[PDB]
């Protein structure tokens, strides 16, 4: 049993409900949160600027100096930093993000790291601004995690959208 409600569940591990991760973060202090990241670790917008925002931008100082002595992550890549206010952990995962014509193939490559952690709150990788299609990020999530992971989808209107076409 963990601290997660409200959630509708998908599968035996994957659960998804419409909801703010930032407001879900704070207040079920997961151990692992996962953000929306780019290479850079640049929490500019989207997930990433609201999560950095709720830090007081304590998630971005700590990311600068992550860049400053590793460089930057690969599309499909991750790393393990603080989760600050919001969670034990932040799992900063970089979906490849259409915008920029990166290859969608890498969103599988992307979910693996999840299967790293026993239990993720997460968005939907390279859903929002980063182009790519909800609800094919929702089956490679499904397809491709095997640890606990609950999704928070910040639009009612896509939320109600990806439960009524689930398969
Ligand atoms: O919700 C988040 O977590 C981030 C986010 C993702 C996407 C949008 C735009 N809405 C849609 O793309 C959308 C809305 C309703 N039906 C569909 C069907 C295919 S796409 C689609 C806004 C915010």
């Amino acid at each position: 049993v963990n601290s997660f409600s409200g959630y509708l569940k998908l599968t035996d591990n994957v659960y998804i409900k419409n909801a703010d991760i930032v407001e879900e973060a704070k207040k079920v202090k997961p151990t692992v949160v996962v953000n929306a990241a780019n290479v850079y670790l640049k929490h500019g917008g989207g997930v990433a600027g609201a999560l950095n925002k709720a830090t007081n931008n304590a998630m971005q100082v700590e990311s600068d100096d992550y860049i400053a002595t590793n460089g930057p992550l690969k599309v499909g890549g991750s790393c393990v930093l603080s989760g600050h206010n919001l969670a034990k952990h932040c799992l900063h995962v970089v979906g490849p993000n259409v915008n920029k014509g990166e290859d969608i193939q890498l969103l599988k490559s992307a979910y693996e790291n999840f299967n790293q952690h026993e239990v993720l709150l997460a968005p939907l990788l390279s859903a929002g601004i980063f182009g790519a299609d909800p609800i094919h990020s929702l089956r490679v999530c499904v397809d491709t995690v095997r640890t606990n992971v609950y999704l928070a989808v910040f639009d009612k209107n896509l939320y109600d959208k990806l439960v009524s076409s689930f398969l």
